[PDB]
């Protein structure tokens, strides 16, 4: 189970996807923190520049950590678990059409999808689950995390 010993990580949005605003990208990323930061004691800081915990990245097909990427569609992100370095690090497929819709593929739930990785929860088979592993839209506006993650994060940390 690994796990950060740490509760206030900072993160650092290293590039933007032209998709969307900047703004809009650092709103997306802001509230996928936020609801992991409700069900636990996990406290969150955006860094502009410097090593953060948790980097934030678009990334395009082979990007360096021996997990490339796969063109539109497909794997849509991923995400290490708690660790120094690569370790809680969320890297997104540059080439996917990234929004702020219903339409595929809504920046907010694939990230709040990642964080779950990056700290530390895996896929889970209950479908009604944020962990669950195929991509599903569900409303965005006052969004809370199901039961199921929340019982996840949970059970790491407190
Ligand atoms: C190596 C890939 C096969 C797995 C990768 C993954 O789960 N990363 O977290 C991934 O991108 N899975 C896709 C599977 C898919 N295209 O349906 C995905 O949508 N993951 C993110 C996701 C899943 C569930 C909910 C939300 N919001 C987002
Ligand atoms: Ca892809
Ligand atoms: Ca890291
Ligand atoms: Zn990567
Ligand atoms: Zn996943």
């Amino acid at each position: 189970n690994p796990k950060w010993e740490r509760t206030n990580l900072t993160y650092r949005i290293r590039n933007y996807t032209p998709q969307l605003s900047e703004a809009e990208v650092e709103r997306a990323i802001k509230d996928a923190f936020e609801l992991w930061s409700v069900a636990s004691p996990l406290i969150f800081t955006r860094i502009s520049q410097g090593e953060a915990d948790i980097n934030i990245a678009f990334y395009q097909r082979d990007h360096g950590d021996n997990s490339p990427f796969d063109g539109p569609n497909g794997i849509l992100a991923h995400a290490f678990q708690p660790g120094q370095g690569i370790g809680g690090d969320a890297h997104f497929d540059a080439e996917e059409t990234w929004t702020n819709t219903s339409a595929n593929y809504n920046l907010f739930l694939v990230a709040a999808h990642e964080f779950g990785h990056s700290l530390g929860l895996a896929h889970s088979s209950d479908p009604g689950a944020l962990m669950y592993p195929n991509y599903a839209f569900r409303e965005t506006s006052n969004y809370s995390l199901p039961q199921d993650d929340i019982d996840g994060i949970q059970a790491i940390y407190g």
